[PDB]
């Protein structure tokens, strides 16, 4: 039902920060906050991973340990957006990132198996 499109990707010099955004649509019956979400990436010749996620109920954080204490993950439940915040980017942080969703919630660091919802995708590319 929901259709979520990530914005954002871009060339970004090493060090430096950039945000993403992910705008969900559809599923007007269903409150935004109700949903879990994530960001995931894929760097060239990687499979997916998980970089972040924000638990519905409670709102816990969980982050993947290349990007604790660098990332930040929010969420604008007016605008039904995820937002995802990058500092200190390094040449490993290039990749395809991947907004998800899922009506359901997880307690540690979820994998891309926990999410129903995908986003096609932008890319982020830090040279």
């Amino acid at each position: 039902q929901v259709q979520l499109v990530e914005s954002g990707g871009g060339l970004v010099q090493p060090g430096g920060s950039l945000r993403l955004s992910c705008a969900a649509s559809g599923g007007s019956e269903y409150s935004y906050s109700t949903f879990s979400l994530g960001w995931f990436r894929q760097a060239p010749g990687q499979g997916l991973e998980a970089v972040a996620a924000i638990a519905s109920m409670g709102g816990l954080t969980y982050y993947a340990d290349s990007v604790k204490g660098r990332f930040t993950i929010s969420r604008d439940n007016s605008k039904n957006t995820l937002y995802l915040q990058m500092n200190s980017l390094r040449a490993e942080d290039t990749a395809v990132y991947y907004c998800a969703a899922v009506r359901g919630y997880f307690m540690r660091l979820p994998s891309s198996h926990n999410f129903r919802y995908w986003g096609q995708g932008t890319l982020v590319t830090v040279s």
